[PDB]
């Protein structure tokens, strides 16, 4: 099974006029290295992808990519609506080096399924790297079914695993029953930092979610503890995962919110975020560090 | 805080010819006290009480208080449509001798705010028993939010609880953040038995769920090992708790699966359940029977 | 094609202490026969029957049937949760003289596709008398779609129409070319006042609207132009349809609006609407009163 | 009043590469001057804004802009997720001689009221052209709601009307009492065709929907007539509107089924669409020839 374990959705740094910000992404990713993670997803939703041009996410990800230097795998999120640049996008990825894509579907026009069908297909034809679906109903208008998902993965040899982000442990046990139990070796990683624990003793593999940004030590720790058999230690962890979402109702987006975490967790960057996300105000960046305080992750 | 820990929605036993069935509701029961649970809930959603008639609903709910003989404390559901109906039930609920009701909101017209708020001060004004709200969104089409309870706790202090039925670590999170918040000891308990764990950890206080009929135990021995601070046992029943749910996919109402499970788990009662429901065919038996025999619960 | 053209879903007038009240409903009656209507019906959700018991709405029934006196078609609405009170009402309204039969589908469960059409064949096999469907998605929670409603109308040579209850101009669209086409002579009702015209002009058959109440006399004029051949006269009192709607955003449930209008054109009848529905209070009354002058209803 | 009466989301034609057809699109922009209509609107959902990139984008309108020539305003949509690109593709557009622009709401998140505000009130100072909002909420997962779009146009001169894509006439009939009511000539045009004589009743302005791409005379006709006071022959033209959008049951997306449908009513272009759209297939383009034949459109 690839791309299992903690693989935070890393936030794209960028400077006071919206350039992407080099040291500090890079910092950022180093950190994110050093606490353990088991891969790094970039452009990601929490990476600010659907307020990016094409040219900008290339000059990303080529960045972040050659910055990461192999130390742990890559992934690229390449989709959108235009199905012609989710293949550039997946292409270039390929091209650069990057060990895997993340495609979410079409999230304007909810396409038939007939289409969607064939529009994964042919972003997995399109290159030989893994691929990582992405499901976010919420945002997306249309949830990528257990059942869809198991015909993608028995379609194409290359769709090995769904990032499931929703608040639903119905919609993760039965991704898992369904689509692992034809593909044992599927990966089933779920999207909420408060989803990890149970997604882990549904028989899933792991998270890609927010806090792996500004506390990755909580979800490596949980991880580490589940597979040293430390069920009660996990359940530590998991009691503190299950209260760090209140953060996500501070904006929305609230991708401000991520960067503001990060920088109150001892990590100084710019905060700039893109519109039409804009920046957190001072009352509720005051919120965000006294939540921070209270789970004594600073 | 009033009704904490596990209380059972118990189904109501019918006769083949659709009667209240006494010797098999009593020996259920019987059954539910012995396991250990802390209360029982007569005429929730699960003990059909949207197909019965209200004369029909005061004579369960007799019989099963002066069943329960003050052994557990009883809770009644007395909701429904026609707020002069739920009025009369609570009152009588109350002259039988209940120890609480159990209150959704209305669920043909989903009211105004103002005529919401309205009905439940005037159904608390109606009896001096606790009383205990029923958020079931999927069903009722309206959300008792976080902020709508806390109006309702500040409002009337005889409203002391909800059965929170969602499946959404979210909303349980706010729920008990908001209500409790201002109100420690409000009761906070989830509808389904995959969040009984995480409503725990949580700062929630227990459960209302349908596993409570037939595998009692893993729910009462989840909590006990909560309270004794054996948070790796209380994991391990809750590993179980996250499976169940499976079986409730077997038939929409699934009131006849929980019925089927009570039988396949050692108790053998008429499975009769009211129009429209109707009975679970022999396929489906048999699916419930293997879901159960793997979880090891027969 | 049986119930077709103006059907009122005919308000019930309460007495203070919220029984019937007999004169009131007669003269309301009387008002609507006079007025050129083509039917009238009976505990709809105008009429309150889901804050009435089983008992309330026999003597309801009875009554509105035997003052009518066949002067007019009476459809008697006899839905609910509990289907075998369903059956009871049913059976109750062919013996107490109904022409017809409304029912909606259960709407707290929203119950399997399988369980929904045995429901509504059982109740149709219940009576000799003809089952007019009732689809009110925004209130049931579940759709009766174009297709269902096919199979029941293929199913039962006595379910013989429709009463569709939705803002959508798509919804009967579908439902004529699926249904009418499988079936000439089924009846589809819209059941909102503004899509009248539409339903017409589509090939449908008429409307079951609360302006039936109050202002019978713009929908008997509308479908008479149309009969007769003067579109442009229809349109104009289309216009007027079109407006009308504005008022029952004054409150929710809105059969206060509904009988304060009735008072407001010409007949005061009492104004009383069964709980969890309250009184208008006198400023929205006055923004009623105002509307009605605007649109010269009064 | 800007922008009114019957204005095209005119097919943007393309190559089997993907590449805009220039004498394709130029002869369907000839043949809708032609036909009558008061303005021509490029790249909305029908013109695949959504999966064409950026500098496509402006190459297409520039191309549509010079070959109307001011024959007919040109309305130039420019919204997306990315909200920098929103304010260069609309920079683009005036510079390129638009007479307005068209904003949807950003559709991947479901940004906050806040950031909603500032994004439109950021889009509208960023050009001194005016601009119509978009709302097409079964896309975007959030409506424009008539208070805020009354907030917006309060806020800023050049937001001057919007394009309602909803199937609702309480919609419609809220967004021209609640906007127009406080600003007489804020321009509210319905996006689907059905609603376009509604729409005209309920003193709005016209739409800019699908057939204007392969019957534009229906629609210009319409117009003339209630323009003229022949109401009657309006609802006729109407009685066609109501029946047309069967056709885009036939696929989703159905840009499709709009190209084929300009080749069938006599304008062979070519009927190429961006994936993830697919070509229709045979049977589908039979039953829609079939459908055109039915409703005599060709
Ligand atoms: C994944 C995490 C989740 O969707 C929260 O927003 C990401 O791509 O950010
Ligand atoms: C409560 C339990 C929950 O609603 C499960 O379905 C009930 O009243 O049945
Ligand atoms: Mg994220
Ligand atoms: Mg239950
Ligand atoms: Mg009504
Ligand atoms: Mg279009």
């Amino acid at each position: 099974a690839l791309f299992t374990g903690i693989i935070p959705p890393v936030s794209t740094i960028f400077t006071a006029d919206g350039q992407l910000d080099k040291p500090g992404t890079a910092a950022l990713i180093d950190d994110l290295i050093k606490a353990g993670v088991d891969g790094l997803f970039f452009l990601g939703s929490g990476g600010e992808f659907s307020q990016l041009g094409a040219e900008e996410r290339k000059a990303i990800a080529r960045f972040a990519i050659d910055h990461v230097d192999r130390r742990v795998p890559v992934l690229i999120g390449t989709g959108g609506t235009n199905a012609r640049e989710t293949i550039e996008l997946s292409q270039h990825a390929q091209q650069a080096g990057a060990d895997g894509i993340v495609v979410i579907n079409p999230y304007y026009w909810k396409v038939s399924e007939a289409n969607l069908i064939r529009y994964f297909e042919q972003v997995a034809d399109s290159v030989t790297l893994p691929v990582m679906l992405y499901n976010f109903p919420a945002l997306t208008g249309q949830d990528l079914t257990p059942a869809l998902v198991k015909t993608l993965a028995d379609s194409r040899s290359n769709i090995i695993g769904i990032k499931d982000t929703i608040d639903s442990v119905a919609h993760l046990r039965s991704m898992i029953h369904t689509v692992k139990g034809a593909h044992p070796h599927f990966t089933v990683l779920c999207g909420y930092d408060d989803h990890l624990f149970n997604t882990l003793l549904l028989g899933g593999d792991g998270a890609i979610s927010a806090s792996g940004n500004f506390a990755p030590q909580v979800s490596v720790n949980l991880l580490k503890a589940w597979r040293d058999g430390d069920v009660a230690k996990a359940a530590g962890y998991h009691q503190t995962l299950l209260q760090i979402p209140q953060m996500y109702q501070l904006d929305t987006p609230f991708v401000n919110v991520i960067k503001e975490a990060i920088v109150l967790c001892g990590r100084p960057v710019s905060t700039h975020v893109l519109p039409p996300a804009s920046p957190l105000d001072e009352p509720r960046k005051a919120q965000l560090k006294t939540l921070l305080q209270q789970l004594k992750l600073c």
